[PDB]
């Protein structure tokens, strides 16, 4: 057996634009990414799939059913974020000076508060509460979450900027949508602390600029390939992280943190050891370095607006990076980690999922420790988790991963929940619907939800807050000679 | 949801010789299939795999364990057998005329009984004794079967058989092993009639006789490949258990079956429903209008002394068999049924099992309904699984051939449980250990036992008699794109 | 046996871009797919695949050895490109109004030559001169295509144009293109007419704007995704074939043609007629109607475009499987180029290194419909496979040469057959893992092999026929054995 | 360039059971294979495939174009076998007493010979010696072989000895089969001397005794599991070597040999190189110290055992891999013969359609741990792969035809390599499904067909090297494309 401590939640992560939609009366047009997966050319392109999330599990209608089936597996936590869209679909006034690089501060107080209350949708913010409040009747602590990639409309037309056309709705290019984000965010912690346990600002922004702006094969919006403009990105959500810190924190006492997508680095040979680690400082300590420490790239400087605004991390993970070095600096290598072919083998033998994603449970209880060690700032592993309609490689995925948090409690860190991707299938992405990560599997004809013999392995883990001594064989790589190569 | 009858139970079935060993002072050297598993030139030629019974899974010393997780999996009913060989490992004396082709009566009165018992092994009775008692206290109905092949020694020397030499104990070949057979079977239930519910006289009678005698490449003993042996064996097999069923009766009131290995015969083309039929009539009709109706061929005649020796059958079933029209009449085909690839896909692309079996569901409700509409005697499914270590595709099998249960009720057949082959991994037979069937998973190292997904998913069948909404997707063909081909 | 007319010819097709460098002295850095393949922001996304031509196979320095072993081969044909670049890597003096849609005429004659004549790389020339002449001398007949893909940098400058700035050179978005291309194919017969048997202004001219401008994830230049651009495009470079046309033809007497890429629209379902029609309309006949009967949408019929074409060249590797829909028709994924890499498609049938199909039907259906459209003479100018191990190959060589004579049986006027392509080469933003050489070549010595479907075509070639010996290879390759 | 001695001959091997069958008039009912592929309970048992020789590829009747296609391969040398049966169908008288465990002496003379002629089949003897002259017309060098497994049915009656009864003729058990052995190889030699190059007794012994009575899943005759009669009939075997070579060698000046069935014995472990040499003791060292030094167990020396070799044949497919363990050692699963079919082996190297793994290097093991310890010179009696694709054979043939380079530079006398076959023909207890070709067979029609592999082995034959553009090939097939 693997015990955790009395006060570990088991739980799961889910996202609005993935999972709302599907249900009469839920639709939401007024997304950068929404306008994205239904624009003519992106789907001739094959830049998105054709699916559309209008069509998806609806969450939105049916969210009463998501948390009855979760209290039966015996979850404790949820994360769940609002969609920005939602509450704003129409544009608020313009306030501030648009060509200063930085935003060292947003001013926010209950005036403008009450101000902004009046441009807010009622029977969206009306719908979320009683979406919340039936969470925490089902005893789930409630992490609130800001921000999961889709932006209103008025603030970013990403079609327009994939063009190379700058003139209008820029969305992470200008420091509008900064200031904005920072309001926003103070103002759904007014409307809602009473429900709230945590908060976090952002899920993965590196994500957001990186496949933004140079992963541009990957269909993210607004597909506008440019190192110049990811950095500009990314400069831009940090401050914002920062701004939205502040502005929870000036109408909440609860910790704040932020989610970020993470890989964990592996050597190719004994003689690679450097390259990790510089592939580490250029995905992973740079930006905490910059929302922990102030430290942050403009020349290299401290910014004391920046410094501290953190009080937890939320560890998404999915698979390995394997790196090797070069005259240059370092490589990240394909037929590893996120790089393989969808249903086979990696180059070391390891099983890959409906997506490609190699199996690497190790590289968990990595990211855990060297977090850790690095901030001591407390964790949930907020992702993790794999695309298997058939699941046959979940119920192994799902106990060696559980395990690697286990061991990484054991080694001194602090880790309180962990988080897994989905409770249910959803919309995922450029990708459309035929990933399907859900421990329960959704008809999207019917929307009924089912339960794929994973969700019954969870459930033994939770109800009893350990890796049994009946299911701890699971913590091992799903036997590749069955499975196709 | 599939909902079944109040009183249809849910269980499994286990065989002493595959399951018994492993346990300090468990062994049984005593059998023809021991030796026969033992023997150098068997597994110089690979006839038997090397692996050994004595390495099992150890339900003699384990039971109470077995006992405890089919409770806590909702089982309700358990079929058995007790090894002839432990409790006679002596020979007994000569009784009777050996040159006699027919045996028809078999007197066995208290007087004969009481001697028999001097002679039984008191160890042996006490220690069956134990693990039938506490199996009945977990609240299991007990189906005990008498024979699950291995014969005493004393009784068949299979080696000697093997190399062509007739001149020992030449098991089904001899009326000796008839008359002791009815003998042991009336004895048998005179000692535990109290603890049991219905009795099988035999399991699978046609596995021993055609595998034995003809299929010599399945390393069956005594593997000497010979039509006319067959025939002699089968029957003998046939009044042997017509013999031990009358026995059984002298002593009991309760119910006395047989278990029979099924295959559901399927036409190639539209073209071949003849085929089917002489399939049918040569592999399952000719056994049972013997049996039942005292058809029998020694020229074709009617034996009062066979005629309603059956009260219930037992269907085993696995797979297919696809059989065509021939001018000398019909023909099975490699590449469906239990002639695959194993871990591929069949040659209709239904995937295989760890021994090369294809997945058939449709077949268990073909098999069931047949036997009701010839013979009108209720059933019980008493071996349904898959070769499977990964627990990949059981989870789809389990539930898919449970439904093709609920359907064969439905259309009016008298079904009365359903018995999972196996409810923990055990040996098998020539193959060795590597043939994983069990609900639970067995490391042979420590002899723990663990409940893989199908597990679960079971205990959600057995606990609400019924295939639940949640898990009725599993009602379907496990996915081959991510399996090997 | 298939025997061939006695006229037919066997051979095969490369590019320069593809096969030209790989040998010190042979770099042309001058052109928008030099800059493509090398630019930092394309490789980080992945667009193209950190391979550089300049590591190549090196046609340019290797060319003897190259055509020492087609004619070994017994072959009797080959297409080659010039590279327009390495003609003219400097801007040309302005000449023309380059905000007029049309361009119906343009004036070439013996002064306007002699000029260009002076701008012209005269090392360049005579090493084609070089190349071109010892291919001759090989009893090699002689395609020259003015263009296969690449453009001068002066031209275009994709990055530019990938980043949204139409300010600069803008490829065939500018009629600019079209005036230039036009002289640089008058320039290149007056130059070479005494060497040159047939004459092809370009190749694939509906992949250059159909890939750049709407299937951007291919990672061709400039990838800027837009419909009307890509309109634009093909508009261009419709006008720039027929303006070529007249260019040559004031040089040369000799035929002038186009090669273009095609598949083999085939239904999903017997429902499915009407959507194969519209698909092959949408593909294939919108194009040679404009060529060739003038008809073009700008629905009106242009003189200048009316009848410049003596012959088609068929490029042809698989189908594309259709279904219709309420707006119209789609391509079905699963099927033809779009199937998993080294895998069986939905059909069952083994798919390329490249994940492309194995459906030799396909080209018998091209051949007749273009044959029944227009009855205009044919050549197969491109046809092979993605085959390093050389599994497929054999088969895949066999059975599409069966399919030509299938076409030739039934009326169709096809002369001969160029297998793609003599060696492995550099697969544009693929690089060079697809490998569809005869020949294999090892990239560090530049050495080339006979793979064993090169013997196979030898025997074809030498006889003019598909022998009894080699004709169970008119088949499917057995997929049991390959990885599906 | 892999370039061989000027001597060294390219060719092939085949057996009479396994490609003579096939054509009408050519049916030889009278052997112990023939009734044991026949048999009702065998081929329910799926002991033999069910498939019948007399459906074969017909060499019988079809030989010359066997010939015409070897000698357009270019192959120099060929080793073919007479079935025993064909020449003596009936019984012969009895002579010598059958109790005696050793055969030490013949005695054969002129007159014996003459006796022998009178009861043998002259329709056979004519028509074998009209197979051979065409064989030596085409400048094919001829090895005989004496016996390559079938025996007349009045020498053994394989369906008795399998149900257990041992009162009939009991084949290799008996010495009665010794004797007329020695006898038959005297008389075969007395009648085609003039046509033959060099002799070989038998082939692979050790596969008819460890098949026959040990392997008894293989489905060879007789079938009868035992230690005891595996040891009895290999020491027949022996005997009936060393009484055929003197026999020979009393009518006969020419070389007198002998094939075997090898394989590569290799260490899972770097501490199993003990295990590999008590392999190669039980499986080759055992056997050959006998018929060449007269070593056996019975441990003595026999001086009509010693000396009766001239020259081995080396039969090699592939690899068997070791370990050691307390009892001695044991051969490893997933290495070696021992594969899944169209897969890979544990080592991650391709299997052929028989599931046996590429292994190269084993045959320079074979060849030189050989020569190192006898000295007598070598032929490649036999080397190929189950391959009906040919998508591994190209592969298979350069890799194994470079190891034979190897072994030669090394010092070893190998004088030829005879790949195993020209033509598909029928594979034993597994039937038509194993095709070891470098011809494809249409069993409805009997036509061969050039597989790709055919063209690659012309080029090295023709040659008499692996030419520079082939010698990529010598290389493991690629297995991603390949089934896992
Ligand atoms: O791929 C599954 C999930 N993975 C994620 N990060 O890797 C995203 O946060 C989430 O929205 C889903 O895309
Ligand atoms: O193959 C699994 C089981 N199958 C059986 N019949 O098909 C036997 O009764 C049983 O003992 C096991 O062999
Ligand atoms: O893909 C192989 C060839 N195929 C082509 N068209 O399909 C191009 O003309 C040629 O340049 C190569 O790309
Ligand atoms: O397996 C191919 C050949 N291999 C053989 N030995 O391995 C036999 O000599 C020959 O008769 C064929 O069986």
């Amino acid at each position: 057996m693997y015990s955790f401590p009395n006060s570990f939640r088991f739980g799961w992560s889910q996202a609005g634009f993935q999972s709302e939609m599907g249900t009469p009366g839920s639709e939401d047009p007024n997304t950068d990414w929404y306008k994205w997966v239904h624009d003519p050319e992106n789907m001739a392109a094959g830049l998105v799939s054709g699916d559309l999330p209008e069509n998806g599990p609806g969450y939105w209608g049916n969210y009463k059913t998501f948390h009855d089936n979760a209290q039966k597996m015996g979850l404790k936590i949820a994360r769940l974020n609002v969609e920005w869209s939602r509450i704003f679909p129409n544009p608020l006034p313009r306030p501030f000076d648009e060509s200063k690089q930085d935003v060292t501060e947003v001013e926010i107080n209950e005036n403008e508060l009450k101000r902004l209350d009046e441009y807010a949708n009622k029977d969206a913010l009306n719908h979320y509460r009683e979406i919340f409040k039936d969470l925490k009747s089902r005893g789930l602590y409630f992490i609130l979450n800001m921000y999961h990639w889709p932006l209103p409309l008025w603030l970013h037309d990403p079609i327009r900027v994939r063009r190379g056309d700058f003139t209008g709705p820029s969305g992470w290019l200008s420091t509008r949508t900064v200031y904005e984000f920072a309001r926003f965010s103070a103002y759904i912690a007014w409307k809602f602390d009473d429900l709230v346990d945590e908060y976090s600002t952002m899920n993965e922004p590196n994500v957001v600029g990186g496949l933004g702006y140079v992963g541009v094969k990957s269909g993210f919006p607004p597909g506008y390939l440019s190192f110049e403009l990811s950095r500009r990105a990314m400069y831009n959500i940090i401050q914002a992280h920062a701004r939205a810190y502040d502005g929870i924190k000036s109408v909440s006492k609860k910790p704040v943190g932020i989610i970020y997508a993470n890989s964990s680095f592996q050597p190719l040979t004994d003689k690679d050891m450097e390259a990790v680690e510089m592939a580490e400082n250029d995905n992973r300590w740079w930006f905490f370095d910059a929302i922990i420490r102030g430290e942050i790239t403009r020349e290299k400087i401290v910014r004391d607006d920046l410094k501290g605004r953190l009080d937890w991390i939320g560890v998404n993970y999915y698979t390995r990076t394997v790196v090797k070095r070069t005259e240059k600096g370092y490589v990240s290598l394909g037929g590893y980690g996120h790089g393989c072919e969808r249903n086979s083998v990696s180059l070391a033998g390891l099983p890959t999922s409906d997506f490609g994603w190699e199996f690497f449970p190790e590289g968990l209880y990595d990211v855990l420790t060297k977090y850790w060690n690095r901030y001591h700032l407390y964790m949930y592993v907020t992702e993790n988790g794999i695309a298997d309609d058939a699941d046959y490689q979940r119920p192994y995925y799902l106990v060696s991963h559980v395990y690697q948090v286990h061991r990484a409690i054991n080694s001194g860190a602090d880790v309180r929940g962990y988080l897994h991707w989905s409770l249910a299938d959803n919309y995922e992405w450029a990708s459309g619907f035929s990933m399907r990560f859900g421990l329960l599997k959704v008809d999207y004809n019917t929307k009924r939800l089912y339960w794929r013999p994973s969700a019954l392995v969870y459930r033994e883990i939770a109800t009893n807050g350990a890796i049994t001594d009946e299911i701890e064989h699971l913590n091992s790589v799903p036997p590749v000679k069955p499975l196709r190569h």
